[PDB]
Protein backbone atom coordinates (compact mmCIF):
# COMPACT_ATOMS: atom_id res chain seq x y z
CA UNK A 1 0.00 0.00 0.00
CA UNK A 2 2.21 2.87 -1.17
CA UNK A 3 -0.78 5.19 -0.91
CA UNK A 4 -2.72 5.18 2.39
CA UNK A 5 -5.62 7.61 2.63
CA UNK A 6 -6.45 9.65 5.73
CA UNK A 7 -9.39 8.28 7.71
CA UNK A 8 -11.18 11.61 7.59
CA UNK A 9 -13.53 13.27 5.09
CA UNK A 10 -10.72 14.18 2.66
CA UNK A 11 -9.48 10.57 2.44
CA UNK A 12 -10.19 8.96 -0.91
CA UNK A 13 -10.93 5.35 -1.59
CA UNK A 14 -7.70 3.69 -2.70
CA UNK A 15 -7.61 0.20 -4.24
CA UNK A 16 -4.94 -1.94 -5.88
CA UNK A 17 -5.58 -3.78 -9.12
CA UNK A 18 -3.59 -6.19 -11.25
CA UNK A 19 0.15 -6.07 -10.65
CA UNK A 20 0.08 -3.46 -7.87
CA UNK A 21 -1.28 -0.37 -9.75
CA UNK A 22 -3.17 1.73 -7.30
CA UNK A 23 -6.43 3.43 -8.25
CA UNK A 24 -7.60 6.52 -6.35
CA UNK A 25 -11.26 7.44 -6.43
CA UNK A 26 -10.70 11.07 -5.66
CA UNK A 27 -13.08 12.90 -3.35
CA UNK A 28 -15.93 15.08 -4.57
CA UNK A 29 -14.54 18.43 -5.82
CA UNK A 30 -15.60 21.53 -3.92
CA UNK A 31 -17.17 24.58 -5.46
CA UNK A 32 -13.81 25.85 -6.73
CA UNK A 33 -13.41 22.52 -8.57
CA UNK A 34 -10.68 21.28 -6.24
CA UNK A 35 -10.63 17.65 -5.14
CA UNK A 36 -8.67 17.94 -1.94
CA UNK A 37 -7.36 14.45 -0.98
CA UNK A 38 -5.49 13.78 2.27
CA UNK A 39 -3.11 10.88 2.92
CA UNK A 40 -1.23 9.21 5.75
CA UNK A 41 1.16 7.82 3.11
CA UNK A 42 1.67 8.74 -0.55
CA UNK A 43 4.15 6.77 -2.57
CA UNK A 44 4.06 5.49 -6.11
CA UNK A 45 5.90 2.46 -7.46
CA UNK A 46 6.71 1.18 -10.90
CA UNK A 47 3.16 -0.11 -11.40
CA UNK A 48 2.00 3.50 -11.16
CA UNK A 49 -1.11 5.14 -9.81
CA UNK A 50 -4.33 6.28 -11.49
CA UNK A 51 -6.57 9.11 -10.27
CA UNK A 52 -10.13 8.48 -11.36
CA UNK A 53 -11.33 11.85 -12.72
CA UNK A 54 -13.81 10.25 -15.13
CA UNK A 55 -17.47 10.98 -15.78
CA UNK A 56 -17.67 7.95 -18.15
CA UNK A 57 -16.15 4.46 -18.08
CA UNK A 58 -13.22 3.73 -20.30
CA UNK A 59 -9.64 2.44 -20.64
CA UNK A 60 -6.92 3.89 -18.46
CA UNK A 61 -3.27 3.64 -19.55
CA UNK A 62 -1.97 2.12 -16.30
CA UNK A 63 -4.92 0.19 -14.85
CA UNK A 64 -7.08 -1.10 -17.67
CA UNK A 65 -10.81 -0.58 -17.68
CA UNK A 66 -12.33 1.71 -15.06
CA UNK A 67 -15.83 2.78 -14.34
CA UNK A 68 -16.70 6.47 -13.78
CA UNK A 69 -15.92 8.05 -10.47
CA UNK A 70 -19.45 8.35 -8.98
CA UNK A 71 -18.13 11.09 -6.61
CA UNK A 72 -18.04 13.42 -9.55
CA UNK A 73 -21.49 14.86 -9.10
CA UNK A 74 -21.33 15.23 -12.88
CA UNK A 75 -18.32 17.67 -12.78
CA UNK A 76 -14.69 16.45 -12.87
CA UNK A 77 -12.01 18.02 -10.72
CA UNK A 78 -10.13 21.02 -12.15
CA UNK A 79 -7.34 20.46 -9.58
CA UNK A 80 -6.43 17.22 -7.86
CA UNK A 81 -4.71 18.33 -4.68
CA UNK A 82 -2.98 15.49 -2.85
CA UNK A 83 -1.84 16.37 0.65
CA UNK A 84 0.25 14.27 3.01
CA UNK A 85 -0.91 15.00 6.53
CA UNK A 86 1.50 12.75 8.43
CA UNK A 87 5.28 13.00 8.94
CA UNK A 88 6.04 10.48 6.21
CA UNK A 89 8.03 11.58 3.15
CA UNK A 90 6.90 10.58 -0.38
CA UNK A 91 8.67 8.51 -2.99
CA UNK A 92 7.53 8.62 -6.57
CA UNK A 93 9.03 5.76 -8.63
CA UNK A 94 6.45 5.45 -11.36
CA UNK A 95 3.82 7.13 -13.46
CA UNK A 96 0.76 8.96 -12.21
CA UNK A 97 -2.17 9.12 -14.54
CA UNK A 98 -5.27 11.30 -14.45
CA UNK A 99 -7.96 9.00 -15.91
CA UNK A 100 -10.83 10.84 -17.55
CA UNK A 101 -10.84 14.59 -17.72
CA UNK A 102 -7.41 16.23 -17.80
CA UNK A 103 -6.72 18.27 -14.70
CA UNK A 104 -4.09 20.05 -12.72
CA UNK A 105 -2.17 17.88 -10.22
CA UNK A 106 -0.46 18.90 -6.93
CA UNK A 107 1.31 16.70 -4.44
CA UNK A 108 2.13 18.58 -1.20
CA UNK A 109 4.31 16.82 1.39
CA UNK A 110 6.18 19.01 3.84
CA UNK A 111 8.33 16.12 4.95
CA UNK A 112 10.01 15.73 1.56
CA UNK A 113 9.34 14.32 -1.90
CA UNK A 114 11.74 12.10 -3.95
CA UNK A 115 10.93 11.45 -7.66
CA UNK A 116 13.03 8.82 -9.46
CA UNK A 117 11.61 7.77 -12.77
CA UNK A 118 8.33 9.47 -12.05
CA UNK A 119 5.93 10.91 -14.56
CA UNK A 120 2.55 12.52 -15.09
CA UNK A 121 -0.02 11.49 -17.64
CA UNK A 122 -3.02 13.59 -18.77
CA UNK A 123 -2.16 16.55 -16.51
CA UNK A 124 -2.10 20.10 -17.83
CA UNK A 125 0.15 21.13 -14.95
CA UNK A 126 1.82 19.08 -12.20
CA UNK A 127 3.31 20.59 -9.08
CA UNK A 128 5.47 18.95 -6.41
CA UNK A 129 5.41 21.02 -3.21
CA UNK A 130 7.64 20.27 -0.18
CA UNK A 131 5.35 22.39 1.92
CA UNK A 132 1.71 22.77 2.88
CA UNK A 133 -1.42 24.07 1.19
CA UNK A 134 -3.01 26.97 3.01
CA UNK A 135 -6.78 27.11 3.50
CA UNK A 136 -9.08 29.87 4.84
CA UNK A 137 -12.65 28.65 5.50
CA UNK A 138 -12.35 25.59 3.33
CA UNK A 139 -10.97 27.63 0.41
CA UNK A 140 -7.48 27.09 -1.02
CA UNK A 141 -5.47 30.24 -0.62
CA UNK A 142 -2.03 29.04 -1.69
CA UNK A 143 1.00 27.11 -0.45
CA UNK A 144 3.83 27.58 2.07
CA UNK A 145 7.43 26.42 2.39
CA UNK A 146 7.92 28.72 5.40
CA UNK A 147 9.85 27.36 8.35
CA UNK A 148 10.80 24.24 6.33
CA UNK A 149 14.25 23.05 5.36
CA UNK A 150 13.34 19.77 3.69
CA UNK A 151 14.24 18.55 0.21
CA UNK A 152 12.65 17.77 -3.15
CA UNK A 153 14.97 15.18 -4.65
CA UNK A 154 14.88 14.11 -8.30
CA UNK A 155 16.81 10.95 -9.01
CA UNK A 156 18.94 9.78 -11.91
CA UNK A 157 15.91 8.22 -13.68
CA UNK A 158 14.33 11.63 -14.04
CA UNK A 159 10.82 13.04 -14.36
CA UNK A 160 8.69 13.13 -17.50
CA UNK A 161 5.52 15.03 -18.37
CA UNK A 162 3.94 16.51 -21.50
CA UNK A 163 2.45 19.34 -19.41
CA UNK A 164 3.74 22.17 -17.23
CA UNK A 165 5.93 21.26 -14.22
CA UNK A 166 6.40 23.17 -11.01
CA UNK A 167 8.98 22.18 -8.41
CA UNK A 168 8.50 24.01 -5.10
CA UNK A 169 10.65 23.35 -2.03
CA UNK A 170 13.04 24.85 0.47
CA UNK A 171 15.76 23.10 -1.50
CA UNK A 172 15.93 20.97 -4.58
CA UNK A 173 18.56 18.35 -5.53
CA UNK A 174 18.12 17.01 -9.03
CA UNK A 175 20.36 14.38 -10.73
CA UNK A 176 18.26 13.25 -13.71
CA UNK A 177 16.57 14.31 -16.93
CA UNK A 178 13.58 16.59 -16.44
CA UNK A 179 11.23 16.58 -19.44
CA UNK A 180 8.32 19.00 -19.35
CA UNK A 181 6.53 21.59 -21.51
CA UNK A 182 7.86 24.23 -19.09
CA UNK A 183 9.80 23.90 -15.84
CA UNK A 184 9.39 26.30 -12.90
CA UNK A 185 11.50 25.69 -9.85
CA UNK A 186 10.97 27.96 -6.87
CA UNK A 187 13.28 27.50 -3.91
CA UNK A 188 13.59 28.94 -0.44
CA UNK A 189 11.07 29.66 2.34
CA UNK A 190 8.09 31.28 0.67
CA UNK A 191 4.36 31.79 0.67
CA UNK A 192 2.69 31.37 -2.70
CA UNK A 193 -0.60 32.06 -4.27
CA UNK A 194 -2.77 29.34 -5.75
CA UNK A 195 -0.88 29.85 -8.99
CA UNK A 196 2.61 29.91 -7.45
CA UNK A 197 3.18 33.64 -7.41
CA UNK A 198 5.65 34.40 -4.60
CA UNK A 199 3.92 36.52 -1.91
CA UNK A 200 6.57 36.64 0.85
CA UNK A 201 9.90 35.05 1.70
CA UNK A 202 11.99 34.30 4.80
CA UNK A 203 15.74 34.24 4.95
CA UNK A 204 16.72 30.83 6.23
CA UNK A 205 18.91 30.76 9.36
CA UNK A 206 21.42 28.70 7.44
CA UNK A 207 22.03 28.17 3.79
CA UNK A 208 19.46 26.32 1.69
CA UNK A 209 21.44 25.35 -1.38
CA UNK A 210 19.86 23.75 -4.42
CA UNK A 211 21.62 21.58 -6.99
CA UNK A 212 20.67 20.83 -10.58
CA UNK A 213 22.60 18.18 -12.39
CA UNK A 214 21.63 16.30 -15.51
CA UNK A 215 19.48 17.78 -18.19
CA UNK A 216 16.40 19.86 -18.58
CA UNK A 217 14.48 19.05 -21.75
CA UNK A 218 12.06 21.93 -21.95
CA UNK A 219 11.74 25.08 -24.02
CA UNK A 220 11.20 27.23 -20.94
CA UNK A 221 12.93 26.93 -17.54
CA UNK A 222 12.69 29.43 -14.66
CA UNK A 223 14.52 29.01 -11.37
CA UNK A 224 13.76 31.49 -8.57
CA UNK A 225 15.67 31.21 -5.25
CA UNK A 226 14.59 33.65 -2.62
CA UNK A 227 17.04 32.46 0.02
CA UNK A 228 19.07 35.62 0.17
CA UNK A 229 22.69 34.47 -0.46
CA UNK A 230 22.07 30.75 -1.08
CA UNK A 231 23.17 29.03 -4.30
CA UNK A 232 21.78 27.41 -7.41
CA UNK A 233 24.52 24.98 -8.56
CA UNK A 234 24.40 23.44 -12.07
CA UNK B 1 45.14 46.83 -28.48
CA UNK B 2 42.42 44.40 -27.41
CA UNK B 3 39.82 46.82 -28.74
CA UNK B 4 40.28 48.08 -32.32
CA UNK B 5 37.58 50.40 -33.63
CA UNK B 6 36.16 50.26 -37.16
CA UNK B 7 37.51 52.99 -39.44
CA UNK B 8 34.01 54.15 -40.32
CA UNK B 9 31.55 56.57 -38.74
CA UNK B 10 30.52 54.14 -35.97
CA UNK B 11 34.14 53.63 -34.82
CA UNK B 12 34.87 55.23 -31.47
CA UNK B 13 38.11 56.71 -30.32
CA UNK B 14 39.91 54.10 -28.24
CA UNK B 15 42.97 54.93 -26.11
CA UNK B 16 45.05 53.04 -23.56
CA UNK B 17 46.04 54.58 -20.26
CA UNK B 18 48.19 53.48 -17.33
CA UNK B 19 48.72 49.74 -17.12
CA UNK B 20 46.79 48.83 -20.28
CA UNK B 21 43.20 49.93 -19.35
CA UNK B 22 41.44 50.93 -22.49
CA UNK B 23 39.14 53.94 -22.60
CA UNK B 24 36.41 54.16 -25.24
CA UNK B 25 34.99 57.55 -26.13
CA UNK B 26 31.73 56.21 -27.42
CA UNK B 27 30.13 57.75 -30.48
CA UNK B 28 27.36 60.34 -30.33
CA UNK B 29 24.05 58.62 -29.44
CA UNK B 30 21.32 58.73 -32.07
CA UNK B 31 17.82 59.99 -31.49
CA UNK B 32 16.78 56.75 -29.78
CA UNK B 33 19.66 57.30 -27.32
CA UNK B 34 21.74 54.45 -28.73
CA UNK B 35 25.49 54.86 -29.11
CA UNK B 36 26.18 52.33 -31.81
CA UNK B 37 29.94 51.51 -31.79
CA UNK B 38 31.56 49.23 -34.38
CA UNK B 39 34.83 47.34 -33.96
CA UNK B 40 37.32 45.30 -35.96
CA UNK B 41 38.42 43.73 -32.65
CA UNK B 42 36.81 43.74 -29.21
CA UNK B 43 38.62 42.07 -26.36
CA UNK B 44 39.08 43.04 -22.76
CA UNK B 45 41.97 42.05 -20.50
CA UNK B 46 42.57 42.14 -16.80
CA UNK B 47 43.22 45.89 -16.85
CA UNK B 48 39.62 46.32 -18.00
CA UNK B 49 37.89 48.78 -20.26
CA UNK B 50 35.98 51.99 -19.56
CA UNK B 51 33.20 53.42 -21.74
CA UNK B 52 33.08 57.17 -21.35
CA UNK B 53 29.36 57.98 -20.93
CA UNK B 54 30.03 61.11 -18.86
CA UNK B 55 28.68 64.63 -19.16
CA UNK B 56 31.07 65.81 -16.38
CA UNK B 57 34.66 64.96 -15.47
CA UNK B 58 35.30 62.66 -12.57
CA UNK B 59 36.97 59.50 -11.23
CA UNK B 60 36.42 56.21 -13.00
CA UNK B 61 36.93 52.93 -11.12
CA UNK B 62 39.28 51.35 -13.68
CA UNK B 63 41.05 54.28 -15.35
CA UNK B 64 41.39 57.12 -12.87
CA UNK B 65 40.36 60.63 -13.77
CA UNK B 66 38.51 61.21 -17.03
CA UNK B 67 37.14 64.26 -18.68
CA UNK B 68 33.58 64.33 -20.09
CA UNK B 69 32.88 62.69 -23.38
CA UNK B 70 32.42 65.77 -25.63
CA UNK B 71 30.47 63.56 -28.12
CA UNK B 72 27.59 63.60 -25.71
CA UNK B 73 25.82 66.59 -27.15
CA UNK B 74 24.66 67.06 -23.56
CA UNK B 75 22.75 63.70 -23.46
CA UNK B 76 24.41 60.42 -22.35
CA UNK B 77 23.74 57.16 -24.12
CA UNK B 78 20.79 55.06 -22.89
CA UNK B 79 22.28 52.00 -24.65
CA UNK B 80 25.90 51.38 -25.51
CA UNK B 81 25.76 48.94 -28.39
CA UNK B 82 29.14 47.44 -29.24
CA UNK B 83 29.21 45.53 -32.51
CA UNK B 84 32.05 43.46 -33.94
CA UNK B 85 31.94 43.80 -37.70
CA UNK B 86 34.86 41.53 -38.59
CA UNK B 87 35.26 37.74 -38.30
CA UNK B 88 37.21 37.96 -35.06
CA UNK B 89 35.76 36.40 -31.89
CA UNK B 90 35.79 38.33 -28.57
CA UNK B 91 37.48 37.47 -25.30
CA UNK B 92 36.44 39.21 -22.14
CA UNK B 93 38.96 38.66 -19.31
CA UNK B 94 38.31 41.71 -17.20
CA UNK B 95 35.86 44.33 -16.06
CA UNK B 96 33.94 46.72 -18.26
CA UNK B 97 32.88 49.96 -16.69
CA UNK B 98 30.36 52.54 -17.85
CA UNK B 99 31.89 55.83 -16.61
CA UNK B 100 29.35 58.57 -16.00
CA UNK B 101 25.70 57.93 -16.53
CA UNK B 102 24.57 54.33 -16.01
CA UNK B 103 23.37 52.73 -19.21
CA UNK B 104 22.44 49.50 -20.86
CA UNK B 105 25.34 47.58 -22.44
CA UNK B 106 25.31 45.14 -25.42
CA UNK B 107 28.23 43.37 -27.02
CA UNK B 108 27.23 41.64 -30.28
CA UNK B 109 29.79 39.38 -31.97
CA UNK B 110 28.46 36.72 -34.32
CA UNK B 111 31.80 34.96 -34.38
CA UNK B 112 31.67 34.03 -30.70
CA UNK B 113 32.19 35.57 -27.27
CA UNK B 114 34.23 34.03 -24.37
CA UNK B 115 33.94 35.61 -20.88
CA UNK B 116 36.38 34.39 -18.21
CA UNK B 117 36.48 36.56 -15.15
CA UNK B 118 34.53 39.29 -16.87
CA UNK B 119 32.27 41.81 -15.25
CA UNK B 120 30.13 44.88 -15.77
CA UNK B 121 30.22 48.02 -13.69
CA UNK B 122 27.52 50.75 -13.64
CA UNK B 123 25.27 48.97 -16.16
CA UNK B 124 21.56 48.52 -15.54
CA UNK B 125 21.50 45.62 -18.00
CA UNK B 126 24.32 43.87 -19.91
CA UNK B 127 23.74 41.58 -22.85
CA UNK B 128 26.20 39.30 -24.64
CA UNK B 129 24.88 38.40 -28.10
CA UNK B 130 26.58 35.82 -30.38
CA UNK B 131 24.67 37.27 -33.29
CA UNK B 132 24.01 40.54 -35.06
CA UNK B 133 21.95 43.64 -34.36
CA UNK B 134 19.31 44.32 -36.98
CA UNK B 135 18.76 47.85 -38.29
CA UNK B 136 16.07 49.32 -40.59
CA UNK B 137 16.89 52.87 -41.77
CA UNK B 138 19.42 53.53 -39.06
CA UNK B 139 17.01 52.37 -36.34
CA UNK B 140 17.71 49.36 -34.11
CA UNK B 141 15.02 46.77 -34.64
CA UNK B 142 16.44 43.86 -32.64
CA UNK B 143 18.99 41.05 -32.82
CA UNK B 144 19.47 37.77 -34.71
CA UNK B 145 21.16 34.44 -34.02
CA UNK B 146 19.66 33.00 -37.22
CA UNK B 147 21.89 30.84 -39.39
CA UNK B 148 24.60 30.86 -36.67
CA UNK B 149 26.02 27.91 -34.77
CA UNK B 150 28.70 29.69 -32.76
CA UNK B 151 29.24 29.69 -29.01
CA UNK B 152 29.05 31.98 -25.99
CA UNK B 153 31.55 30.48 -23.57
CA UNK B 154 31.78 31.44 -19.90
CA UNK B 155 34.95 30.27 -18.22
CA UNK B 156 35.75 28.96 -14.76
CA UNK B 157 36.45 32.49 -13.43
CA UNK B 158 32.86 33.47 -14.05
CA UNK B 159 30.94 36.66 -14.77
CA UNK B 160 29.87 39.29 -12.24
CA UNK B 161 27.41 42.16 -12.44
CA UNK B 162 25.08 44.00 -10.06
CA UNK B 163 22.59 44.54 -12.90
CA UNK B 164 20.50 42.38 -15.23
CA UNK B 165 22.35 39.88 -17.48
CA UNK B 166 21.25 38.49 -20.80
CA UNK B 167 23.14 35.69 -22.55
CA UNK B 168 22.02 35.22 -26.17
CA UNK B 169 23.63 32.70 -28.52
CA UNK B 170 23.05 29.66 -30.68
CA UNK B 171 24.69 27.71 -27.88
CA UNK B 172 26.10 28.50 -24.49
CA UNK B 173 28.79 26.60 -22.53
CA UNK B 174 29.28 27.91 -19.02
CA UNK B 175 31.75 26.54 -16.42
CA UNK B 176 31.91 29.32 -13.82
CA UNK B 177 29.95 31.35 -11.29
CA UNK B 178 27.43 33.74 -12.83
CA UNK B 179 26.47 36.56 -10.46
CA UNK B 180 23.74 38.93 -11.62
CA UNK B 181 20.53 40.58 -10.42
CA UNK B 182 18.69 38.38 -12.94
CA UNK B 183 19.98 35.97 -15.57
CA UNK B 184 18.24 35.38 -18.92
CA UNK B 185 19.78 32.89 -21.27
CA UNK B 186 18.16 32.45 -24.66
CA UNK B 187 19.57 29.76 -26.92
CA UNK B 188 18.97 28.56 -30.44
CA UNK B 189 18.53 30.35 -33.79
CA UNK B 190 16.19 33.25 -33.13
CA UNK B 191 15.18 36.76 -34.03
CA UNK B 192 14.62 39.07 -31.08
CA UNK B 193 13.16 42.41 -30.41
CA UNK B 194 15.17 45.27 -28.97
CA UNK B 195 14.23 43.94 -25.54
CA UNK B 196 14.99 40.28 -26.28
CA UNK B 197 11.48 39.05 -26.87
CA UNK B 198 11.70 36.01 -29.17
CA UNK B 199 9.98 36.81 -32.52
CA UNK B 200 10.84 33.72 -34.61
CA UNK B 201 13.03 30.63 -34.42
CA UNK B 202 14.71 28.18 -36.79
CA UNK B 203 15.33 24.53 -36.12
CA UNK B 204 19.03 23.97 -36.50
CA UNK B 205 20.08 21.29 -39.01
CA UNK B 206 22.01 19.59 -36.26
CA UNK B 207 21.81 19.76 -32.52
CA UNK B 208 22.78 22.97 -30.72
CA UNK B 209 23.33 21.79 -27.18
CA UNK B 210 24.00 24.17 -24.31
CA UNK B 211 25.79 23.34 -21.07
CA UNK B 212 25.60 25.04 -17.69
CA UNK B 213 28.04 23.99 -15.05
CA UNK B 214 29.04 25.84 -11.92
CA UNK B 215 26.73 28.15 -10.10
CA UNK B 216 24.21 30.82 -10.76
CA UNK B 217 24.03 33.40 -8.00
CA UNK B 218 20.87 35.26 -8.86
CA UNK B 219 17.34 35.38 -7.52
CA UNK B 220 15.85 34.95 -10.99
CA UNK B 221 17.12 32.71 -13.81
CA UNK B 222 15.29 31.95 -17.09
CA UNK B 223 16.66 29.66 -19.77
CA UNK B 224 14.78 29.43 -23.07
CA UNK B 225 16.03 27.02 -25.79
CA UNK B 226 14.09 27.14 -29.00
CA UNK B 227 16.16 24.51 -30.78
CA UNK B 228 13.42 21.94 -31.06
CA UNK B 229 14.89 18.77 -29.46
CA UNK B 230 18.27 20.15 -28.32
CA UNK B 231 19.38 19.99 -24.68
CA UNK B 232 20.08 22.20 -21.69
CA UNK B 233 22.56 20.20 -19.56
CA UNK B 234 23.28 21.25 -15.94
Amino acid sequence: NGIVPDAGHQGPDVSAVNGGTQVINIVTPNNEGISHNQYQDFNVGKPGAVFNNALEAGQSQLAGHLNANSNLNGQAASLILNEVVSRNPSFLLGQQEVFGIAAEYVLSNPNGITCDGCGFINTSRSSLVVGNPLFENGQLKGYSTLNNTNLLSLGKNGLNTTGLLDLIAPRIDSRGKITAAEISAFTGQNTFSQHFDILSSQKPVSALDSYFFGSMQSGRIRIINTAEGSGVKL
